């Protein structure tokens, strides 16, 4: 019975991804960064995610993942800004990152 198994949207519990597709990239699986907007985040890397609707089509600027280009991740169901999918890269070519305040761990479904 664990309790530190899924991701789900804070906001409204849309199943966004698992302890399992934590992604270690450089060498750690958790990011800090921030924007040009002065916002920080504590981005957390993930291989797979699912339940996001991906807006518009991906862009280079401002990367904070070199060779990667972002599409903004929006919780599919409820429009909560989750993060960013990655792609264009390489090793892997494409993965997610998820901002961890956003998202509440918790036991599988
Ligand atoms: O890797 C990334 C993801 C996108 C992120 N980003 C933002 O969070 C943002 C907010 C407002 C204007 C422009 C941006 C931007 O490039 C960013 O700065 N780097
Ligand atoms: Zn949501």
């Amino acid at each position: 019975a664990p309790g530190a198994s899924i991701f789900r949207c804070r906001q409204c519990g849309q199943t966004i991804s698992r302890r399992d597709w934590l992604l270690p990239m450089g060498g750690d699986h958790e990011h800090v960064v921030f924007n040009p907007a002065g916002m920080i985040f504590r981005v957390w890397c993930f291989s797979l995610a699912q339940g996001l609707r991906l807006i518009g089509a991906p862009s280079g600027e401002f990367s904070w993942f070199k060779g990667y280009d972002w599409t903004i991740a929006l919780c599919g169901q409820c429009g909560s800004h989750l993060g960013w999918h990655y792609e264009g890269g390489s090793q892997p070519q494409t993965f997610f990152g998820l901002i961890k305040d956003r998202l509440a761990e918790g036991p599988a479904d």
